[PDB]
């Protein structure tokens, strides 16, 4: 029903991400639930500030809900209360850390 | 490291908790840790309001962190951005959701 | 499946309001429903300063939702985006108004 | 005074949708009124940062009031209090819901 992952957290790093359609956001969503988050860092939403991002009409991976998180592709100005971060292609430094994921 | 609870999810009713001795909420922590949370709710950070306790001075189980949570004592004030929400002991009706949690 | 009311506005006059337990307040918004809501008054989301109630603890009308609403008992502190207001008992001013309305 | 409508509402899709003169909005407004709003989505206000437009100066359809809504051209930065969302012409999905609207 859902998996385990190590994730990269980024706390500290202002970061220039990619964004993408829709679609294309489900597609890295699903290839990243089969092989890992390699490539990627996930920013919580309390340090949302530190992503930057070029096409901001475009998404990321968000990370939604309470409890085991649910996956889909989000704006990065998401408002809901729900949101406990993002997943961005990114290669800076951070603390690796267990997460527990399933897809939307 | 860690283990996966069904927790019913409280986000719509008001509930009178207990709250115990940081010593006592850890021994408590331990307990449902081992035999599950029967008869205790979730209520996330946002629906804070829906929680009132007698004891200003004493805790109740505190859900923290990114990723697969940490359980630990805090009081109903917390104001850590890592606090996701608290499981407190109430009857009420709530939505049963999937966590994974880990003892602080 | 949904009722057209008439219903008094309050933006203006501070009130103190009765608020009642759960299920009080359900059967409350069916007798409303089958009955109107004459004697109570609705005020919106952005004037919610205007409303006191001794029980903060206990809950009032709340009108929730995008479109027709649905009606739900909530406390005054409720949080949620799409809270549009709060159907109180009180006889203050108001302008009357035109709802469509449903029952969560 | 008023008309039922079933209305595709969005809360998760980035739409870049067209704006128009203040009167024509008024013609649209005159037109969906009585054939419906098949092509166009209801976004709620707390979701403004889903909607994007060329021209920022002109108007789109929206939604404003307390209880049976009017229907009045607007920018989208509107600050009214009473702003519910806006009506715009986009292909993406949602969920249909029933709103009771009538001409501002």
């Amino acid at each position: 029903s859902s998996k385990q992952f190590k994730i990269l957290v980024n706390e500290d790093y202002q970061v220039n991400v990619p964004s993408l359609p829709f679609r294309d956001v489900l597609q890295d969503i699903k290839y990243c639930y089969r092989n890992g988050f390699d490539g990627y860092v996930f920013v919580p939403e309390y340090r949302r500030d530190l992503v930057d991002c070029n096409r901001k009409d475009h998404y990321v991976i968000g990370v939604l809900g309470n409890g085991i998180s649910d996956l889909k592709p989000v704006l990065l100005t998401e408002p809901s209360v729900m949101l406990q971060g993002f997943i961005v292609r990114a290669d800076c430094n951070g603390v690796l850390e267990d997460f527990d994921l399933k897809i939307a």
